């Protein structure tokens, strides 16, 4: 797989990350530690995330919290336009954290909380 | 339930948390957040004494597993835990090689610390 998705209950959200990055992520894992794992997990491609059909019923794209910037920067167009068809905004790609902003829970909660990210106040996940 | 163990894959090892305890904890997640999924594998809530008895997650290796608790645990637990670690063969400061809040509230603030007091966890088999 490409690219794993992992829930993050105490920012209601989802994380992703790639076999590319090899950085420590918000849950506590790697890709590679991940990778190995694989329930409340999953592997995926890369351009599933800006697909129509994007885990639907969890909001989609609104859940996700966090992912390495060069994903960002790989869906950076697709995901703008995807992001202003949810009525997320243009914006929206900037709410979620990346590594710059930390590798942890404890960091990027502030950061979510103070861009007002969606994830935060939508259903339990 | 009075605590919750939660796996650490990247340490090799185990966390446990206490209802009492309000921080963050190296799962990315609080005791409450804890409680929430499992009212899941790799949680359970347990008894705190359950930790100091013989048959603790015996075939993961025990006590031997733990790479994190909160101080306020440690403190409860002390003399007996100090006592199972001299009975498993891991000596009388074994509970120093644990980490806690004092060292960190994730993994990759507790990865080196675990790592420089080379707890057994990090090279038992996977978990």
């Amino acid at each position: 797989h490409e690219a794993i998705m992992a829930i993050l209950p105490e920012c209601n959200g989802i994380m992703i990350t790639t076999r590319d990055h090899a950085g420590m992520t918000p849950s506590g894992m790697t890709f590679s530690t991940l990778a190995g794992m694989i329930p409340g997990f999953m592997g995926i491609g890369r351009t599933y995330i800006v697909s129509k059909k994007f885990i639907s019923a969890d909001g989609g794209i609104a859940r996700i919290v966090w992912m390495p910037k060069s994903l960002k920067d790989f869906l950076h167009d697709e995901f703008v336009r995807r992001s202003v068809e949810e009525g997320l905004g243009e914006d929206f790609i900037d709410k979620i954290a990346d590594e710059t902003i930390g590798t942890t829970v404890d960091e990027i909660l502030p950061y979510l909380e103070e861009k007002g990210h969606p994830a935060l106040t939508m259903d339990p996940i």
